[PDB]
């Protein structure tokens, strides 16, 4: 809702963000638009692996939740729903500490499905991570 | 903790801090060719919407896999890191657990590639991760 | 239809198969069921890139043709279509001469979308590389 | 011939009976970071429903990433091949030409990483394909 910042389309969620797994490791939007959103999180442990490093798995999940509510954004009420379908992550460099800041551009809007690139960088600006994410749009059971 | 292989003496973070041990994810078997893991489901698996997270699942295949490559080779001084993770969603996960099992299809000099499939209480694939294993020497 | 033996399930097509990107190459299908297919292909020049080595993108058309044509022996007698939405090949060893064997293995078959994980291996059983792939089902315009 | 990069004496197969120049593809502009290739919709492109073959789309961007990879680092004594290729597909193309545009966003020491972008003669993005490029040191 505000919790993360997450986009405002229903007057209720069946879980509160602060218990959510993006509210665990402090995920927060950032900008959003129909075409571009934006989001950060703050590195600390919970965020890490055994190895000291941000977990692959966070980079992944800040680029699905992005991606995905950056849809849920314009199809909530036109009456869709929106869910992650793929997701493939690449890594180029690791990060130990600071932040990672994540930017979704869409670069294709479907009627049944929509694309957006997520860039992942580090405090000094370098390209950490990319995702490549799909997502299904379809009209809701509910 | 989590069961994670024993290779070292130290660890920079300690499991229980770890967003593996935050989210509650556990090492069940251990093979140089195969590896399961799981993890019980709870909110802080979860996104807003009550479904378990995407990035849970690829975080639950990130770990296995590259676990599953440092624990052979550690002890060879080299360093096992994820370098690509492709996972696909089926069916989503509600409650329960999710089940991991990684099957390694390819054990090259510089990458390791597993094939993670994620199934629910009922057995249902519920998606799937290609991870690809970066191998490569340890620097001093 | 069964010049590279794929299924036959219209009357006409589009394009003969001895003038496809498929014929040209010389793909041909060996087994085919609802879950799994099987193709193969001789390596010789037309396959090979500048270096003498298998095309990365012969193995991703190989892997391209058999998961859709799979999907379409299903569907198209359902009134449905299928086209490729994704295909990710990884490459694991190369192939200079012989063969490619391709097996597709379906994965997960839903309304709107088939997964099937494709192998292509040498002449020695090599698993040479992996493709998997996301088919699009949708119902014909036509 | 398909104006690859000139970086090597002899090439084990003639341009024109390669996959490349069976099918027609020419490179455009090649640098370091970027380049562009093309190609003619021709049957030889297309599969048996009259619409350009997926792998069509992933073979251009394949060899673009490729090339461009060789390009700079064979005279560095390295190899650049193909290790991973992710093509997704958005709209489908019929007739006229696919245009391919590489744009390196990563290259390190044994990897680097391409984003290829397909657009018809509309200029509307059909295909994208992720690709991944190994680099190691030439054998012997
Ligand atoms: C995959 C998908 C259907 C998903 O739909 P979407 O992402 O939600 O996009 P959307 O529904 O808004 O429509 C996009 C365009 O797709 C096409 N399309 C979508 N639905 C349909 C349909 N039911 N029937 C025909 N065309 C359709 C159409 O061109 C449409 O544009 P427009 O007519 O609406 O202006 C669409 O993105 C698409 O068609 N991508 C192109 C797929 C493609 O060309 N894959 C490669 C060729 S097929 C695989 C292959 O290589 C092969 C080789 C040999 C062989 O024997 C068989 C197959
Ligand atoms: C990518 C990689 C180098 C990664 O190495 P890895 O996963 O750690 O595996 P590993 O290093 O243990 O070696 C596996 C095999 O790869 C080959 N290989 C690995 N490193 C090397 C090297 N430095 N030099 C030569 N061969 C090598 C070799 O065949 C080796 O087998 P072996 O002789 O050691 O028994 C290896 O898996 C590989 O070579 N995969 C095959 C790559 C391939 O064939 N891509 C498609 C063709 S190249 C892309 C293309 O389509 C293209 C098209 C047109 C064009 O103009 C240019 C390019
Ligand atoms: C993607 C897709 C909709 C494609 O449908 P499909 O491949 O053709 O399969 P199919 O239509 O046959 O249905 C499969 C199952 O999907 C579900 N499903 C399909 N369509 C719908 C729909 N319109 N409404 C609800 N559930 C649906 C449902 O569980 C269905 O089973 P059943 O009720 O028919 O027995 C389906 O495969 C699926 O739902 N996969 C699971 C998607 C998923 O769980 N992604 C991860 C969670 S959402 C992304 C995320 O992490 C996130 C995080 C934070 C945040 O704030 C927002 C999002
Ligand atoms: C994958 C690779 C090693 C490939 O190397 P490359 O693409 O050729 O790039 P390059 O070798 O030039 O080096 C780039 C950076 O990678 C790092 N790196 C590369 N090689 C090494 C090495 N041998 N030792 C240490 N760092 C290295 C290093 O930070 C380097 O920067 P620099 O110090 O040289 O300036 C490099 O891109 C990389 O390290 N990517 C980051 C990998 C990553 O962070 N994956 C996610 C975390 S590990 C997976 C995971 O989530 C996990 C979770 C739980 C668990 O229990 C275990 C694992
Ligand atoms: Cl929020
Ligand atoms: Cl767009
Ligand atoms: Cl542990
Ligand atoms: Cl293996
Ligand atoms: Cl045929
Ligand atoms: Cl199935
Ligand atoms: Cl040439
Ligand atoms: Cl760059």
């Amino acid at each position: 809702a505000t919790g993360g910042n997450l986009p405002d389309v229903a007057s209720h969620y069946p879980v509160a963000y602060e218990q959510t797994l993006d509210g665990t490791v402090g995920f927060v939007i950032d900008e959003m638009t129909p075409e571009r959103a934006t989001a950060s999180v703050e590195v600390t442990d919970t965020l890490r692996q055994r190895w000291g490093l941000v977990h692959g798995g966070a980079y992944c999940a800040l680029a699905e939740m992005l991606a995905t509510e950056a849809t849920v954004a314009v199809v909530h009420e036109k009456g869709m729903m929106a869910v992650g379908q793929s997701n493939h992550t690449s890594f180029f460099r690791p990060v130990k500490e600071g932040h990672v800041r994540a930017e979704a551009v869409r670069i294709h809007a479907g009627s049944t499905t929509w694309f957006w690139d997520v860039s992942l960088r580090d405090d000094a600006g370098r390209l950490c991570a990319v995702s490549s994410m799909s997502i299904a749009v379809r009209p809701r059971r509910d």
